[PDB]
Formats: structure tokens, C-alpha cells, sequence
């Protein structure tokens, strides 16, 4: 009768693409273990060694979504990013925190 998942978003990436942005991208849990249907992502995250070490929450994000990019974070600060799956019942567990850094260089 469990209805939330059992299992974190695979394949988590992270991507820096500019000096205060990073592109997160994620596959769901293996369906089996959704245990219904996921209807919305989240991206946490959370600096290392940033001026702000407070754990923020991106919340809410469609389920069709398999990226997500941060925006307003820290020059050359790194970060460890977390996504979990939801369903209508609640939240599944984080995926393993991947590490990423902003930095001064920009991908055009």
C-alpha cells in the first residue's frame, strides 16, 4: 500500500553553464518503484563554501521535465545538488548528491 516512491531520480548531472547558473538533469526511478504516478520533481541544493549555506528547494516541477536549470547562485561557489520524485502522496528519497561549481567561464 506504499504510494510514494521507493527510489531516487537516476542519472543525476550537473552542468555549470555560467558565472551564477547550472543546468541539473535527471531520468525517473525505475517505474516499479514509483509506487504511483510521480507528478512533480524537486532540486535541492545546497553551497560548500558560498556565502550562503542554507538549503534551498526548487519545488514543483512538471513531471515531463528532465532538467531543471539553477539561476541566481554564487560565483565560484560549488554546490551539492539533490532531486527527489513526488507523487499525489508524497515524497520519494534525494538522489546521492552530485557536486558542481560556478565559475567565470560562460558555454555559448
Amino acid at each position: 500500500a506504499q504510494s510514494t516512491p521507493s527510489a531516487p531520480p537516476q542519472k543525476v548531472m550537473c552542468v555549470s553553464m555560467g558565472s551564477t547558473t547550472v543546468r541539473v538533469s535527471w531520468v525517473p526511478p525505475p517505474a516499479d518503484s514509483r509506487n504511483g504516478v510521480i507528478t512533480q520533481y524537486s532540486v535541492a541544493y545546497e553551497a560548500v563554501d558560498g556565502e550562503d549555506r542554507g538549503r534551498h528547494v526548487v519545488d514543483g516541477i512538471s513531471r515531463e521535465h528532465s532538467s531543471w536549470d539553477l539561476v541566481g547562485l554564487e560565483k565560484w561557489t560549488e554546490y551539492r545538488v539533490w532531486v527527489r520524485a513526488h507523487t499525489d502522496v508524497g515524497p520519494g528519497p534525494e538522489s546521492s548528491p552530485v557536486l558542481v561549481r560556478t565559475d567565470e567561464a560562460e558555454n555559448l
